[PDB]
């Protein structure tokens, strides 16, 4: 009920706060998510982290076809973009569920005109 | 980190974590959002406290008729809403109330009707 589950991201809903987790979440970014959800809940950390490793094991990466698009790929991009201007990773990643030719240009190192105007539509929502 | 304000409600974005504040935010609900911000921050609880309690105060309340929309209505309205629609947070109830004075005014007055149960269906919906 507090989860909704997509491809690429899964997000808990706990009153006032909503922690997205991902594939790219780091260990120690997945700590504090587990500490930041117990404050709001009263919930066992030991209890949130199994249900929390359950559900990012049902996640996928982001593919150029199988190959694995990696997050400095994904980090240098959005710092590319945000030194220009803002735009989030969790946006980045559902943006380029969606892009198949952007996913291909970015994993490729070509960073043009065609990638600019997607970052752009991303920032500009949701 | 990056801050959203809006009339009635601020969100509060600080990596995997958005927390959402309003008026209507308990004092018991504001602590566990304090503390949830500093497990993802590092930030002192108390430095987090003075910046969300300066936010909060940058927010309005719901308002119809010169008068003030209370908690115990939108709490009443939504438990009303919920336990037949088993779902609307308290989130999307403020922002969706905040653009319909008519339903507003309806809900002031104690009439919950048809008029009322399709704007909550429209909210939720959305």
């Amino acid at each position: 009920r507090r989860v909704k589950l997509r491809k690429h991201l899964v997000e808990i809903n706990a009153d006032e706060i909503t922690i997205t987790l991902s594939r790219y979440t780091s260990p120690e970014a997945l700590e504090r998510s587990i500490t930041a959800l117990a404050a709001m809940t009263g919930h066992a950390p030991s209890s949130i982290k199994e249900e929390c490793v359950e559900l990012i094991d049902k996640l996928d990466w982001l593919r150029v076809e199988n190959d694995v698009i990696q997050y400095p790929t994904l980090s240098k991009l959005l710092e590319l973009y945000n030194s220009q201007n803002h735009l989030s990773i969790e946006k980045l990643i559902a943006g380029l569920a969606v892009r198949r030719k952007v996913c291909k240009l970015v994993q490729d190192g070509h960073i043009d005109e065609t990638v600019y105007r997607a970052l752009d539509e991303m920032a500009a929502g949701a």
